Order: structure tokens, then C-alpha cells, then sequence
């Protein structure tokens, strides 16, 4: 549904921490159902996030996340330990608010955006260890009257990889022409990166949108990132370029050679896409 | 010319992908004209453009463009059989839009801004080897009311070089004072750089250029780039600055020690250049 | 104050590069004051700065200014023969000025923003030994009607190191809650970084803060930046986070586990820091 809604709201949530069979470290929402990237974090601002976090490792690990109203005890960090032991349990709060005139006359920013955790522990006192292995997902702060898009992907570029998946893999997006496709785009690591859609631009400004004609912003279809970086945007799918498999890419040539790339496959009302062989 | 105007007509045009006697590769509007980089092709939002497109090479070849509302079978790639046999011709299709609202109520962004065009084809199925080569050019999409400048230069920054040219060796480019100059900045290869102009700046937006006081993009001299972004922005050449020989160049250290660097010859009316 | 009062006055000033005793290279305003990084500068748009400068060094060096109207006379590079000798002392000029319209209806950008200084001629004629050693400095513009901070710090991000010190050797810097702290974010060397701050958030635009409701500029608190970038951005210490001993660092991984760390001690008005131990 379009735009809305007006945020304030106490949210409760359960999260854990698991080292996966394969050797990886991920994020749930249950025991068993962890995954790389972690869960999507949803909410309005002035909403309080209240996150009763397991970790389950027989290692210590932490819940730290970016941009949002989170205390120094909910920083997530070993200096003033508010990481978490093996088998423990703490509970994280993540407060927002929404932008407004200070008493001196500026305007306060609001915390709106697209932002996303991490852990800040395993390996060395920055996470290393945590973020190589995969713990790390994507956190949506909406802004009222923000528009809602049909569905939301997540693409990390952690090191050499896209969501820490083998190179020449995926992950592959599906997506019919008209949809509104959102995506959450974080990297972590070592290195630069330059992220590229095939067929598909956005504005370089918070929402991905240009709110009218006024929007300076400029129109991209390419972005250098670097670790930590998080930024997101809106596409209506084949928007004036039609249904096709279109290619997203890391542009530096030896790592798009490597493996970095992905398919957004976009599908006519029919199910079919020109020229490509399922 | 300043400003305007408003588009869109349908335009057709003739390209051609050729091997050079140094051993590049270059596209030009001619054959025996082919240049790195490329030429310019600069259109109005609303203009359809249909490139006429033969691959002259021993090798698979392709043109791929970014920005443009080009169809999946203009997108230049191997994957669905886009790309140009040797000795081939294809008929390439770009289309641009002005922007405007949707029916949802949404804005709709429009093509108009800086891009490129290059080959996704030869070396690799992402073009390595074309665009290490040279195969690589400016794209300029005008939105209705653009200022329009006296001149356009493009430096493209491919690896540890300036259009492919020897450490070193420029490109120099000349104006006179108060010349309306435009630079489209398009970076290449596996290296990230940092460009720099001394004694210019600009906005860091769509035109380079504040729309006004409201206006609230940063104003730089520095921008960090990686493999194929593209910027444009234009200058008042000398701009309270005066005549010189002004120095451009990629600021990572090694990278302007080991030649990437390049000058804005900057004139006098009489045509001295103070220093220099 | 609260706001910038508008220029411009004419500005004289003194100003000397040292070798230092442990081997690094410094600017300064005092003969044998000089400090990595060098004094900052602020001025107002319109201002014209008169820099009698003095190379007390037994090498050539210069003075070359970002972003601000300097003539060829005043570039600092050897090319033009606008270094200084051992020993010599030049007067550099550098000249800023307002936004306004221009005969052709175009609207001209104006000085205002954050800029640097730095050596062209040591080492290389880029300067590559004399910003290695410590030869650099920021450099502000104000607009009229621009928020004033209570404190400015500066923090450079120079190869591998932050303002030239050891790994994991800060620099530090202090406040109250509620106090508008001002950061200069510059880069140097050869090296992409990523500037990160714990706990607080910025514009990404010239201010780093947001005009009123209707700026579109992403808000971030990470940042990607290279050689010769500068940036800069106010924030209200401990807003909506309290106190605590808020790190900032480089989140390239490696970097950060290597030194490129610091804190933000974000103080309670009865001094203390919660989860900090001095
Ligand atoms: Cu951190
Ligand atoms: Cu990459
Ligand atoms: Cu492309
Ligand atoms: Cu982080
Ligand atoms: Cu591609
Ligand atoms: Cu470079
Ligand atoms: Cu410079
Ligand atoms: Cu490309
Ligand atoms: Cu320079
Ligand atoms: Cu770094
Ligand atoms: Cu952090
Ligand atoms: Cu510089
Ligand atoms: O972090
Ligand atoms: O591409
Ligand atoms: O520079």
C-alpha cells in the first residue's frame, strides 16, 4: 500500500545469533532459521525497537546497529560490555524519532533511512570475524508518508562476495514489469565497490526517489560503496526498457569476472522473459 | 548557445568498433575515424536515437549503454546474443524520457544527466579487454532549460590512465577566460580515483551547476570515483581566479607521481598564459 | 555566537612549515609552534586572507589551498614557480567570495564549505613527501546565516594513520551532552577510508546538516572518502543516545584493527561516562 503510516509504537522481537552448519554465523528470528543476510528490521520512526537477543556461540558476540537511537548500553561493543557471552541472553533497545525544530531553531535530522547490524566482537574487537562469517541485515527506518514498495531485496557485497554466496552464484531476483522493487543495498570488508543495475536507475538521496521537480539529486545507475556503507532505493520493474533478465554487478572488471553478479529477472504478465533460458 | 530546448526527435546515426594500428581498440562515427575515447553523443530527454552498428573486428564486440532507456535486446551483452559478430551490423536503440508523474502519484526521474557507453563483450562477458582497450565514450542527455556550455571535454580515467594515453602526456585542454567550460568525468578499469581541478569547483549534483539559492549539494574540487561512474559539471574558466596553466589530476599520490595528470590552459585575451 | 556575521574584511596572517624534531613536517602560526595537523583557518565568505608564509625548512615548499579563489601567483606548485625556497618567505592570497546571480542569469556557487591546505612540493611536485610528514590543514568557509559550533576537531585520515600518531593512539576529543561539536573530516595518501561515527549522524551535504523538512540529503553516518576529500558536518553530542565514550574509526576491517580508532567522550554534566574507566 502507498506512502503511510504515522509511527510511535513499542515493538517487541526476538533474535539470535547461530553458527551455521557450513562454518557461517547468521542472524534469526528463531532457533534454526538463521540466515545470510540477517532478517529484514522494519519500522516507522518514533517507533522503539525492544530486541531480547540469544546468542547462541560458543564464542562472544553482539547486536550493533547503525543510525538509530541506540544507548551506550545497547551499543553492542566489548570496551563497555554490552556484547554477550556464550549462551546469553541481553536485551538491545533501539529507540527512533522523527525530524523537528530544536529549541535553538535548527532542525533535528530524524532517523529515517537505510541503515543496518552487525556484530562488533567475533574475530576482533570490530567484528571481523562476525561480518566475514555473515553476521550482518538490513534495517528500514520509514519516514511518514514514505511510499511502500511490493517488495524488498537485500544485496550486501561482503569482500569478494554477494550475501557471502559462492561466486558465479546468485542471489537472483524475480520481479513482473510495474512492480515496485526496493532494494537495500550494504557492503562490508576490505574492499571499494561500484554497484550497477542493468536497465534501471535511481536519485542519489535518501529515499531513492525524487520527490518532484525541484530534486537536484543526481540520476544514477551506478555507486561506489565502501564497508559499512549502506544506502536504498525504489524501481518500478522494466520501467520504459520492457521484461528482461537484467544483470546487477559489482563494476570493478576483476571482481564482475570473479563471480559478483546477480540476475533481476523481470517477467511479462505471462511468466516469459526475452531472450532467456530458465 | 545557453540553455533549451525540447525534444524529442528520432535521430539516426552510424558507429563503428575498430582495431588500431597501436594495437587499441577505439569507436568512431567513421571507419579510419575511430578514437579513444570515443565520440560524444549528446541528445535532448524525449529523442530517440537508432545507432547503425557494425563491428569491424576479428572478435565479438558490443555497445552497452548506461542511463538510457534501452530495450533488452539493445543492452550490448552476450548473455541474450546482443553483441556484434565480426564483420556484423546491428541496429542499436536508445530511448530517453522526461520526467513527470506517474499514475500512482509517484515522480517519475527522467534520463537527463551525464552517462557512458562501452563494450560488454570483448576479453570478457564484461568487457575487460574492450574497455581496457579503449572502447569506451561520453553519453550527455539534456533536460529542457540545461545550460548549454561553449565546449565539452571528456577524461575518462581507465586504470592508471588518462584515455589511454602514455604517463604523463595529458590530455591538456584550452580555454580563454570566462569560457563556459564542461567536463564529463567518466572512471574506468579496477582502481578507484580521486579527480581534482585546481583553481575550479563545482555543485555536486545532476549539472554540476546550483539551480539557486535553495540549493543545498555540496561544493567541491575533489570527488572519489571507481570503475564506471560518470559525473559531468561545468566552469567559468579562470572564475575569480585569473589566467593559468591550472593543473588537473587524480589525487591518489602515487597515481598523479606516476602521470595522471593533465592541464587546463587557461588564456588571456591576448592569448598569454601567466607562468607557463 | 549562534550564526556566521558575513564578510569580507581583509585578514593578515603569519604562518611557517617546520621539520619537526621527530621527523615529521608541520605547519603553524608560531615559529616553533608548528602541529600535524596544522592550525585550522575559518573564515567568512567575502574575506580576503593575506598568509605571510616562511619555509624555515632546508628544502622547497609550498602552501596550496582547496577550493578557495587563489590566483596562479598563489597555487604553490613548482610548475609556476609559486613554492618557496629554503629559508624564503612569500605571501600567499586567498580570496573567497558570495553566491549570486551572474550577468548571463547562471547562478555562481560561492566559497562557503570545508576545504584543506597542504604542501605541493616536498617529496614530489605533488607533495607527496611533505603531506606523508604532517604538512596539512583544514580550512573553513562560513555562509552567511550558518550555524556556529562550540568546538571544532579536526580528524584526518593520512594513509594508514589518523592525524599522523601511532596506531591505536586516538586522537581523543571530549564533550558535554548537548554540545554542537564540529567535525573536518579530510583523506590523504593512497589509500580509500571509511569515516564512521557510534552514536551520531549527519547530512550529507555542505553543512552536514539539514536546511528544514524539504532538504532531501541522505543521512548518514558512515562515509566513503579518498585522497584530498574534505568534508564536514555539526552534531549535538550524545542526542538522543546520552553519555558514554562513543567510538569513531576508519570501518575499512583491517584499518580498524590495526589503529584507525578513537573516542567521542560524550560527558555527563557531572563529568562522569557511563561504562568508561579513566
Ligand atoms: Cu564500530
Ligand atoms: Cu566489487
Ligand atoms: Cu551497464
Ligand atoms: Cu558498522
Ligand atoms: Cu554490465
Ligand atoms: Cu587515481
Ligand atoms: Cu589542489
Ligand atoms: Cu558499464
Ligand atoms: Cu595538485
Ligand atoms: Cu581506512
Ligand atoms: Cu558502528
Ligand atoms: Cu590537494
Ligand atoms: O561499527
Ligand atoms: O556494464
Ligand atoms: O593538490
Amino acid at each position: 500500500a502507498r506512502t503511510a503510516p504515522a509511527g510511535g509504537e513499542v515493538r517487541h522481537l526476538k533474535m539470535y545469533a547461530e553458527k551455521l552448519a557450513d562454518g557461517q554465523m547468521g542472524y534469526g528470528f528463531e532457533k534454526g532459521k538463521a540466515s545470510v543476510p540477517g532478517p529484514l528490521i522494519e519500522v516507522n520512526e518514533g517507533d522503539t525497537l525492544h530486541i531480547e537477543f540469544t546468542n547462541t556461540m560458543d564464542v562472544r558476540a553482539s547486536l550493533h546497529v547503525h543510525g538509530l537511537d541506540a544507548e551506550i548500553s545497547s551499543d553492542g561493543t566489548a570496551m563497555n560490555k554490552s556484547d554477550v557471552e556464550p549462551g546469553g541472553t541481553r536485551t538491545y533497545t533501539w529507540r527512533t524519532h522523527k525530524p523537528g525544530r530544536r529549541d535553538d531553531g535548527t532542525w533535528r535530522p530524524g532517523s529515517a533511512g537505510y541503515w543496518h547490524y552487525h556484530d562488533h566482537v567475533v574475530g576482533t574487537e570490530h567484528g571481523t570475524g562476525g561480518i566475514r562469517n555473515g553476521l550482518y541485515g538490513p534495517v528500514i527506518v520509514r519516514r511518514k508518508g514514505d511510499v511502500l514498495p511490493d517488495a524488498t531485496h537485500t544485496i550486501v557485497f561482503n569482500d569478494m562476495t554477494i550475501n557471502n554466496r559462492k561466486p558465479h552464484t546468485g542471489p537472483d531476483f524475480e520481479a513482473t514489469v510495474g512492480d515496485r522493487v526496493e532494494i537495500v543495498m550494504i557492503t562490508h570488508g576490505e574492499y571499494y565497490h561500484t554497484f550497477h543495475m542493468h536497465g534501471h536507475r535511481w536519485a542519489d538521496n535518501r529515499t531513492g526517489i525524487l520527490t518532484g521537480p525541484d530534486d537536484p539529486s543526481r540520476v544514477i545507475d551506478n555507486k561506489i560503496t565502501g564497508p559499512a556503507d549502506s544506502f536504498g532505493f525504489q524501481i518500478i520493474a522494466g520501467e520504459g526498457v520492457g521484461a528482461g533478465a537484467w544483470m546487477y554487478h559489482c563494476h570493478v572488471q576483476s571482481h564482475s569476472d570473479m563471480g559478483m553478479v546477480g540476475l533481476f529477472l523481470v517477467k511479462k504478465p505471462d511468466g516469459t522473459i526475452p531472450g532467456y533460458e530458465p
